[PDB]
């Protein structure tokens, strides 16, 4: 779903932008495994779709990766 919009957007005319989209990890393709956004950047999972880790960090993969 996510990716099926996400990619008929970013396919047809010339938007392909990905910030306010329901991030979901190519992995499992769920929008319950990682959730980056252009200011904010958490992750959460596929069990129910709950908080992992914290919410305040420099850049996004930079605290994702670093500490989610």
């Amino acid at each position: 779903k996510c990716l099926a919009e996400h990619h008929e957007k970013s396919k047809s005319t010339h938007s392909q932008v990905g910030d306010d989209i329901p991030k979901c990890n190519l992995a499992s393709g769920y929008y319950e495994q990682m959730q980056c956004n252009t200011q904010q950047h958490w992750c959460v999972d596929p069990e129910s779709g709950t908080a992992l880790g914290e919410r305040r960090s420099g850049g996004c993969t930079e605290a994702a990766r670093d500490h989610c």
